[PDB]
């Protein structure tokens, strides 16, 4: 019941620093980051995944002052997943990507791959050349990947928050992440709630089906 | 076990048009829809969701042409969901939020509203004034729906394609979207796919987790 899912599962406000993972857990999240679909199976990305005390604190340095009130989270969740896009596309990237569909068997004959090539080239150079925004289509991937991603958790039975309140680019220096190509863009800290989860026994609320839907 | 999902969806490359979603499922799938998670509550989109044939004709016309690959996915889907983004945030709509989640129950006190509706428009003005991005903002929202979107009707059973090979004005045009205040982004058409969608039999391609994450 996946719809039940949607409908009980909610932004966890503060998480128990005593409860973890299990080890299954772990590579299950994992794989679900890994397994989100892209726009030409671009998987245009990079997590880090906190767990030990000190990598979470190293994260929750960018929640400092504006954005305090999401810094316990980070602190005190079991597993803290950081979202990150690549700042541009480049061919190395599109090579790799294509290569690993090769290897993976999902050509049957060359004229596949060389189509599966020119295609995605194509298209990422419409953004990276036409449109220049290749930065804000990758990072359209990587917010997909957090939807996934949240819903997955969910189903999981784990408490979740996605978070953009924090400041990125002090996140993105203390992982060293411009130098490597990616940039900071969602926050998820990941386990299971505490008593201050307001938010638990709050009422999901959302704008009505008549407003959002147009049934064509 | 939605990792399970996740390992067994696909992207659908051809849909048997005989075979629709029940009523029961094309319920759900509007209340899956409405209730992904996105940032402040802002719930920036709006949806068609086209079930008749002339509807679906109608989305279909956006695939003629360059996108022509695409077009069939639209003919002979059950359901198809056009995502669209606002094209711009206003204080009336961020009203409409609060008053939503007013009414459901969600505030306490009168200083729970307040301090709510001031934090969803100091971050709203975050992007609104300084970062000049709102509706690449908006339109992120609306991907982290699309992500719930999949595997939400992947755990269903059901088939599907996110669709970013379509003209985006065309669809405008077609439905009146600029007026209304909104943008098309993504086409999902749903439903079950037929013997002729090669990508069924493929197996899936992700790069490895060695190169993805980085745990600390
Ligand atoms: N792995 C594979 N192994 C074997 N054959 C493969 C194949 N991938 C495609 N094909 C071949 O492709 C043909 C149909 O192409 P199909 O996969 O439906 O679609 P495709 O040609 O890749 O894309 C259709 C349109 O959407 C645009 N677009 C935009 C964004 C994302 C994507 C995307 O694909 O992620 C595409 C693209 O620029 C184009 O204008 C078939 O004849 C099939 O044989
Ligand atoms: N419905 C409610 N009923 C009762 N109390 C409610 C409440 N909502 C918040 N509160 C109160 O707020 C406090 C906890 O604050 P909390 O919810 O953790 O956090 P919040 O105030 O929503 O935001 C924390 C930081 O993240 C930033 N931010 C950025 C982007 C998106 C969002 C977002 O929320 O989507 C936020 C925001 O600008 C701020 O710097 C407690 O004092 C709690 O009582
Ligand atoms: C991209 C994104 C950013 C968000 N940022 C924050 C945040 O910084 N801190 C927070 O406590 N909640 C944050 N939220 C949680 C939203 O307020 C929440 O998703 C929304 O109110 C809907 O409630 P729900 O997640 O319980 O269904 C964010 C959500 C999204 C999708
Ligand atoms: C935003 C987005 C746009 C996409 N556009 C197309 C498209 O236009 N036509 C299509 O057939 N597939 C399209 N795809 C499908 C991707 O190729 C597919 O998600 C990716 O190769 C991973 O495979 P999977 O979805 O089977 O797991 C798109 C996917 C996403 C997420």
């Amino acid at each position: 019941d996946i719809i039940s899912v949607a409908l009980k599962r909610h932004s966890t406000k503060a998480f128990d620093a005593s409860k973890k993972l299990t080890a299954e857990e772990a590579e299950k999240i994992k794989t679900l980051l890994q397994y989100s679909p892209s726009s030409t199976n671009s998987q245009p990305w990079h997590f880090i995944v906190a767990s030990t005390e000190e990598g979470k604190a190293r994260v929750a340095k960018s929640a400092a002052g504006t954005y305090v009130f999401n810094e316990r989270k980070m602190l005190d969740a079991s597993h803290v997943v950081v979202f990150c896009a690549k700042t541009a596309m480049d061919d190395a990237w599109l090579e790799r990507v294509v290569d690993q569909e090769e290897a993976d068997g999902r050509f049957n004959t060359p004229e596949a791959k060389a189509a599966n090539h020119k295609g995605r080239t194509y298209f990422a150079d419409m953004h990276r050349v036409d449109l220049k925004d290749d930065d804000q289509w990758m990072a359209k991937q990587v917010y997909l990947n957090v939807g996934n991603f949240l819903l997955g958790v969910g189903a999981m039975g784990l408490d979740a928050v996605p978070i953009e309140g924090f400041d990125a680019a002090i996140l993105d220096e203390e992982f060293g992440l411009k130098e490597k190509g990616f940039t900071s863009l969602v926050v998820v800290p990941v386990g299971h709630h505490s008593v201050e989860d307001f938010n638990a026994t709050l009422p999901k609320s959302r704008l009505p089906l008549s407003t959002i839907v147009t049934e064509c």
